[PDB]
């Protein structure tokens, strides 16, 4: 028996956990014994279509996640082969986006900063292994417990070539533009420092308990105009070049806001590092 080999005949679909353009993530029970006692798992699969081989990308995502081992990175469980399905642990609390709005009374600033540290430890591990995530947002941060988060999705993750500072693409811009650094929006280049920018926006989300009326998309559209359509991104790049940033979350101490501002230095080289963030948060927690 290979315990990472999940037979289709035993993998029972329960419900959708999410959708994207090219695929979905479903709650399944792997129930070899057929009595509903099998373990619940999360299952990423492509909708039958995926031309610009989404299959090749999913296979590379599976290979990335199989070889990540960190307590703040969602666990690989295995595959289901037919087309292929990525099986992961199921975290029934879901993302910070579903959990924080329901648990503000539970999650105070101290716990928010611990979650901030744990995201940074995840992200520093992925950086150490020469990857750029390119999609760091609260919707991609899963709640293991009141005390623990894990980065839960690697759909856009890429290897930076050895002796390169960044990864270029212009694949499929369903891009999360309200999470992206200017060098990402302007020149489709992604540095580790780009994920640090993305982390500052995710920190803002965590500090606003992912309220939809304070979302980075809501607040940016207020700054530039909810109009604009095909002009949005320029207008956003314009806003950033003028030095405009997301405002301090209500009740966020200036010293936390100042760590978030260091994520948002226009030049990648001018940005804080994940290691420095962990230090600044740990300082604030003592
Ligand atoms: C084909 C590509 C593709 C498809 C997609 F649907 C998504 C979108 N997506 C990612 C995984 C997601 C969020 C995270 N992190 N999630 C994982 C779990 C879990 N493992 O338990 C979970 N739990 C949950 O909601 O519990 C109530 N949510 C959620 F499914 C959304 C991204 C993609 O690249």
């Amino acid at each position: 028996v290979d315990p990472t080999h999940f037979e289709k005949r035993f993998l029972k679909r329960i419900r959708d956990l999410g959708e994207g353009h090219f695929g979905k993530v479903e709650l399944c029970r792997y129930d070899p014994e057929g009595d509903n006692t099998g373990e619940q798992v999360a299952v990423k699969s492509l909708k039958p279509e995926s031309g610009g081989n989404h299959i090749a990308d999913l296979k590379k995502e599976i290979e990335i996640l199989r070889n990540l081992y960190h307590e703040n990175i969602v666990k690989y469980k295995g595959i289901c082969t037919e087309g292929i399905k990525l099986i992961m642990e199921f975290l029934p609390s879901g993302s910070l986006k579903e959990y924080l709005p329901k648990n503000k009374n539970k999650i105070n600033l101290k716990q928010q900063l611990k979650y901030a540290v744990q995201i940074c430890k995840g992200m520093d591990y992925l950086g150490s292994r020469q990857y750029v995530h390119r999609d760091l947002a609260a919707r991609n941060v899963l709640v293991e417990s009141e005390h623990q988060v894990k980065i839960g999705d690697f759909g856009l993750t890429k290897a930076i070539e050895t002796d390169k500072e960044y990864y270029t693409v212009k694949d499929d811009r369903d891009s999360p533009v309200f999470w992206y650094a200017p060098e990402c929006l302007m020149q489709s280049k992604f540095y580790i420092a780009s994920d640090v920018w993305s982390f500052g926006v995710t920190l803002h989300e965590l500090l606003t308990y992912c309220d939809s009326d304070s979302s980075p998309m809501a607040l940016f559209l207020k700054m530039i105009g909810p109009t604009h359509g095909q002009m949005t991104v320029t207008r956003l790049v314009n806003t950033l070049k003028e030095g405009k940033r997301l405002p301090c979350p209500p009740n966020c101490p200036d010293e936390v806001y100042q760590l978030m501002r260091k994520c948002w230095e226009f030049q990648p080289s001018n940005r804080t590092s994940f290691q420095n963030l962990i230090e600044g948060f740990e300082a604030l927690l003592k």
